């Protein structure tokens, strides 16, 4: 029956029913041209909307942020209406969602760029990594990633702004809450980083001068709608994508954290590890970490049901996001509670393809 996880938290301007999140997950089925969000996208959040709260796959906030073909947008009338479509599903079922915002940055290829033109970045480093695209067939394709053009300063208002309105578009769109992806080496995280960063103007260098960017975002949304509607999630400890988090991760982390508590966000979305390997956060962090942030904060990465329990219960964290185990079973909390067995996942078809490996997983 566990002891806290399926006990009601106040999240923002909204209350969870229990502490069990569905992860952000990036699926690579929206349509195109346009990255409209579909029907078969409404039916698969739809059957998970008995989560504590639901977290949308990453979502372009501008043409210039898609970095995957087959991710949704949330910038043209066409992307609103749908995602219209889809909040309305899984508030039909009683369930709340939050639109996970990013901007790829570097992780991303020229042929998906407006124009057909290089990706944007902190620098003109390549991410050394693969993006997706897809084939003449429609079908999901590994491709590496395009050398990226250093954003000129004047650009960075742009960006601040793209964010700002994407925000503004979530709220009329229905969504109950926005997760800003500053996390897994996307763009802020690229500036954040000072191995993807190495800007000399005051947005490189210094913790505060790299995390300039981030902030600028925070108060930018917050002041379009309200600080209680703000998530964020960071991946501050470890490697991700390729891009390591500095020689002093721990304090730069730190800094970020008491910074964001200063704008009373909803949430803090701690990503504990990329898919790969990843040193496990000891508790001291979990406490640093946990008396600077004053709202919910939520844990991360290959979680199991016994850790959530564990760490909520020692009071370090809130809830618990989970990723993976939601693809396979969308009634997951039903099956945490009642401590039945979980459908088993079929990794070939979390990126791309239609309905098999998507709305397939059977509930209860
Ligand atoms: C197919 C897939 C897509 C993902 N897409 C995203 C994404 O868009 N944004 C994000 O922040 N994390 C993303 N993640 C990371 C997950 O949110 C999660 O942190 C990770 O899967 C670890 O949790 P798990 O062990 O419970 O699956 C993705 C993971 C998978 C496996
Ligand atoms: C899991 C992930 C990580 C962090 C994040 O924020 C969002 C995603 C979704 C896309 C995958 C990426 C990891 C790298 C993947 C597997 C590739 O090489 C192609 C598809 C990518």
């Amino acid at each position: 029956s566990a002891e806290k996880l399926f006990t009601p938290l106040k999240v923002g301007a909204v209350t969870a029913p229990n502490r069990v999140f569905m992860a952000p997950l990036t699926r690579l089925r929206s349509i195109e041209p346009g990255d409209i969000p579909t029907p078969l996208m409404g039916e698969y959040y739809r059957q998970r909307a008995s989560a504590g709260l639901i977290i949308s796959e990453a979502t372009q906030i501008s043409a210039q942020a898609k970095g995957y073909a087959g991710a949704p947008g949330l910038h043209s009338p066409e992307q609103i209406a749908a995602w219209k479509k889809i909040t309305a599903g899984v508030h039909a079922e009683d369930g709340r969602i939050a639109v996970q915002l990013w901007h790829t940055g570097r992780i991303s290829h020229s042929s998906i760029q407006p124009g057909g033109q290089a990706p944007v970045s902190a620098s003109a480093l390549n991410a050394n990594t693969r993006t997706s695209l897809r084939d003449e067939n429609g079908n999901a394709i590994r491709v590496d990633t395009t050398t990226p053009r250093a954003l000129e300063l004047d650009e960075i208002p742009g960006i601040v702004n793209d964010f700002r309105q994407a925000v503004a578009n979530a709220r009329e769109a229905g969504f109950d809450l926005v997760e800003l992806h500053s996390a897994h080496g996307y763009l802020l995280h690229q500036f954040l980083s000072p191995s993807s960063n190495q800007r000399t103007d005051q947005y490189g260098g210094s913790v505060e001068n790299r995390a300039r960017l981030v902030l600028e975002v925070v108060d930018a949304v917050c002041n379009e709608w309200s600080a209680d509607r703000i998530g964020i999630r960071v991946s501050p400890i470890g490697t991700f994508q390729n891009v390591d988090n500095g020689p002093n991760e721990e304090a730069d982390a730190l800094y970020l954290i008491e910074e964001l508590a200063k704008r009373g966000i909803a949430y803090l979305h701690m990503s504990e590890t990329d898919l790969a390997g990843g040193k496990p956060y000891s508790e001291a962090f979990r406490q640093k970490v946990r008396e600077r942030f004053h709202g919910v904060i939520i844990g991360a990465g290959a979680y199991t049901a016994e850790k959530a329990e564990d760490l909520i219960g020692k009071g370090l964290i809130d809830a618990v996001a989970f990723g993976r185990d939601y693809i396979a079973n969308p009634d997951l909390v039903a099956r945490l509670q009642k401590k039945a067995e979980l459908n088993p996942q079929r990794p070939e078809s979390f990126y791309g393809g239609g309905a098999e490996g998507y709305t397939d997983y059977p509930s209860l």
